[PDB]
């Protein structure tokens, strides 16, 4: 009966790179399966950024950590980072005033690295 959003973080790669896959019942988006999603830190700040002002009546969850983003060194740093943004999207998918917006949907169906909000 509900609106669902579900991302699964499989991987990352100055700007680094979020690998997930997404599945979603949301009538803002133009499908509901989508695999091998790629967005820079810099999209995510971007969709962070304007959630933040335009749905102020939610808490927005914050971003993971850009300097230990950035600072991957080792495998375990890469998991630790990969759970992060796990817990991040699972966050979330469980505000449904937020999954609603459809900044989401341009976020994730965006050509990678060009995410800039639709609406101002």
């Amino acid at each position: 009966k509900k609106y669902t959003l579900l991302a699964k973080v499989t991987g990352l790669e100055e700007n680094p790179t979020i690998i997930f896959d997404c599945s979603t019942n949301l009538p803002t988006f133009r499908k509901q399966q989508y695999k091998n999603v790629k967005k820079s830190y810099e999209e995510f700040h971007q969709l962070f950024k304007y959630l933040n002002v335009a749905i102020q009546e939610s808490f927005v969850p914050t971003l993971p950590s850009a300097y230990t983003t950035f600072g991957i060194n080792s495998e375990e740093d890469r998991m630790k980072v990969t759970r992060n943004f796990q817990l991040w999207f699972n966050r979330l998918s469980q505000d449904p005033l937020i999954i609603r917006n459809e900044e989401v949907a341009f976020f994730i169906e965006s050509d990678f690295n060009t995410y800039t909000p639709i609406n101002k």
